[PDB]
DNA sequence: CAAGCTTTTTAAGA
DNA sequence: AAGGCCACTCTTAAAAAGCTTG
RNA sequence: AUCCGGUAACGAAACUACCGGAGACGGGUUAGGAGGUGACGACCUCUAAAACCUAGAACUUAGAGUGCAAAUACGAGUGUAAAAGCACUCUAAGGAGUGGCCUU
């Protein structure tokens, strides 16, 4: 793709007389969509436990727009089924509707009422990418995360029946490659006879129900299981957070959200004033014509109908006098190979805190459609990745940690924990979401199970999403944004500056051989004549500084800096097993005691040299 | 009771 | 609660329900 | 209550201790720096900040500039006369997010 980014705050874009349909909408569009990916959740489970297995002439059920859209107009309280006219393929949306509205009824434990849900905000366009985001999720977990069903399925089995944990893995491991090429998996499709991978692309459907039934069997079939082997996945996406979600609002979905026909009229006054020309607009409804209908005549190019869109932005928005439109007017970087030219894209991503300003290339702006000798000079270092040390970078003669702990402090986690339990003990649900909410497993797959889930959070829904509609928990999505980048790039500096200048200690430091001793006296003055040696395994955002290229982490940490042998071992005679710490079991060492990631990049960097 | 107009929302579109 | 991966980045013609006029 | 660095123990660890600095999301209010006599301290004034309250701004990394806050000695013994930190501009280096899932 060729689209980038703009991220800021959402202060002074929207004009006030909009702002407060702004954050309505993304309330509004949190509800519907969270309480519908519930719906289509517990209706699919419906399917599942009333025609799985299925006949010798009956199709796996997929999902589709048409089902979840129908399931957001059921939460508004639609009790009219939302199809357009009268055929054979739509008296089949009318039948799947119905069946939809009578599961509603049954998941919660009172007779709905049309008045409780009603709202007046035209999201049809905003919640599409919901539906589709929430669908494209369905299919994202079924392809990428199928497999580990299989390796556990058969893992609980061996361990259900008294094998060895070690031997299970043995069996899974082997059956899941095997199978690449006995009833959890359905019958090959492709006819042309290519492995199994290529059919789960070809058809992700057909595998989500297999995902259903292992659920079922880790929740009650393998009960002598220990319970920590039998985490429980979740086959059916769905949005479980009660902080507002970023809506993605588009030129369509902006024009409909904040127009009318006395604002629509004002539009085609003032672009008749500035332009000269007239548009062929009557009201809401043909407001978004193809450029075609609304001037009588096919625009020159691409360009000349996105433009049409930007002005529809600018009245719309202070998209052309607020204070971001510095970084959104043609602004080219200074160090673009190419020389981009960006501009924005018609397209911002907002939840009434935080903005995403869409921003493309000026070449192809417009209306879119379906569809080797540096090492010698450089100077080099060794880094050993994790998540507890997230870098440790060395020198060969002294080493810095980029300690988790280090970014928590400078993205302020324990005040951010502080705050939110505060908000959730001041409003009481302290004594009811962690009391209820956390017994009844919202990843149960049993329609009995679930459902509890369900009614159980709607008794609380309201107090619930008023709770995180506070914007201190959308705030502090920023921060982290932000001290997040902070953190990283402060490190980066660090980095430099620490081993930018030649090494003044060259004696406490026993170990260290001939080679990786000239390469500390180096002396640096940029950030690009650095070259850091990672591992096979936050590197992304190393790469636009400093060069690095990959090592292999084959035994690095148990070969011995000092030896050809792997005589390191871990800490013991002591009181506790220190977690890090690393002692040798022989004298024949010129350092005796040793750290992880001390001895695991000293052994990168030496691999490098 | 008849007709025009507006506004959500559908639905195809590779 | 936090770090990693995968997918996406949507435009337009119209059906039908609701409202106004006498 | 956390991070970095150092001291010892033949490159040292969230129960080994000691030594020196950092910092506390955005807004209301506490205690600390600075000034009538660039004496002390009594009061007054600029600044600023956590306990508590609170629907609440902000792309990031190093530096360089500008601009701060105002009212002891004579005489024919005795009177009286720049710091913490805040904001703006630069150079040069970066500069795409949303949602779901997995894992701990
Ligand atoms: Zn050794």
């Amino acid at each position: 793709s060729n689209i980038r980014i703009v991220k800021r705050k959402a202060k002074g874009f929207f004009k006030c007389e909009d702002l407060v349909t702004i954050k309505d909408a993304v309330k509004a569009a949190h509800r519907i969509m969270s309480d519908a990916s519930i719906l289509v959740r517990s209706y699919y489970l419906r399917w599942f436990q009333s025609s799985y297995p299925l006949d010798s002439d009956d199709k796996e059920l997929e999902l589709e727009h048409f089902h979840i859209s129908m399931a957001c107009s059921i939460v508004q309280g639609i009790t009219r089924p939302p199809v357009r006219g009268v055929g054979p393929e739509q008296s089949v949306k009318i039948d799947v509707f119905n069946d939809m509205l009578d599961e509603y009824k049954r998941l919660y434990e009172r007779a709905p009422n049309d008045k409780e849900n009603e709202t007046d905000l035209s999201l049809s366009h905003v919640l599409a990418y919901s539906i589709d985001n929430l669908l494209t999720a369905y299919k994202n977990n079924i392809e990428a995360h199928f497999s580990k069903y299989v390796k556990r399925f058969i893992r609980c089995d061996m361990l259900a029946k008294g094998f060895n944990k070690s031997e299970a893995n043995r069996v899974a491991a082997i059956y899941t490659n095997a199978y690449i090429y006995s009833s959890l998996f359905p019958s090959k499709i492709n006819k042309g006879g290519f492995p199994r991978v290529y059919d789960l692309k070809a058809n992700p459907w057909v595998y989500l129900p297999k995902m259903v039934m292992i659920n079922q069997a880790l929740e009650t079939d393998f009960s002598s299981v220990e319970h920590k082997e039998r985490r429980l996945l979740n086959p059916l996406p769905f949005y479980s957070s009660f902080v507002p979600m970023h809506i993605r609002i588009d030129t369509s979905g902006l024009s409909q959200l904040l127009m009318t026909k006395d604002r629509l009229d004002d539009f085609k006054r003032s672009y008749l004033a500035e332009f000269g020309v007239s548009l062929n607009i009557k009201n809401k409804g043909d407001m978004l014509a193809s450029f075609e209908k609304i001037f009588g005549r096919k625009a020159t190019s691409n360009r000349e109908a996105g433009l049409y869109a930007t002005e529809m932005w600018s009245f719309l928005t202070n998209l052309k006098t607020c204070r971001q439109w510095k970084e959104l007017d043609g602004v080219v970087r200074k160090n673009d190979p190419k020389g981009t030219q960006w501009m924005f894209d018609n397209a911002v991503v907002t939840d009434g805190v935080s903005i995403s300003f869409q921003v493309i290339d000026n070449s192809m702006f417009g209306r879119k459609a379906f569809s080797r000798e540096e090492l010698k000079t450089s100077k080099l270092l060794g880094c050993d990745p994790g998540k507890r040390d997230i870098l440790a970078i060395t020198d060969g003669i002294k080493t810095i940690c980029y300690t988790k702990g280090q970014r928590d402090m400078d993205t302020h986690k324990t005040i951010r924990l502080r705050t939110s339990l505060k908000r959730r003990r001041g409003c009481g649900l302290e004594e009811y979401e962690t009391q209820v909410m956390n017994r009844f497993q919202k990843r149960s797959c049993h329609p009995e199970m679930f459902r509890r889930y369900a009614c159980s959070r709607k008794r609380m829904e309201h107090m619930l999403l008023e709770c995180y509609s506070h914007p201190v928990f959308r705030e502090f999505k920023f921060l982290v944004y932000n001290k997040t980048k902070s953190s990283e790039h402060r490190f980066m500096h660090r980095v430099l500056e620490t081993f930018k200048r030649p090494q003044t200690n060259l004696s406490k430091a026993r170990c260290a051989s001939g080679v990786m001793r000239m390469n500390a006296l180096k002396e640096v003055q940029r950030h690009g004549d650095i070259i850091i040696g990672w591992g096979n395994w936050i590197r992304r955002r190393f790469e636009s500084l400093f060069k690095t290229t990959t090592v292999p982490e084959h035994y690095t940490s148990q070969e011995c800096p000092s030896c050809k042998g792997r005589c390191l071992r871990k800490a013991t005679g002591n009181p506790i097993m220190r977690h890090h710490l690393l002692r040798c079991t022989n004298d024949s060492c010129c350092s005796r005691w040793w750290n992880r990631n001390v001895a695991g990049a000293f052994n990168i960097l030496t691999r490098l040299l």
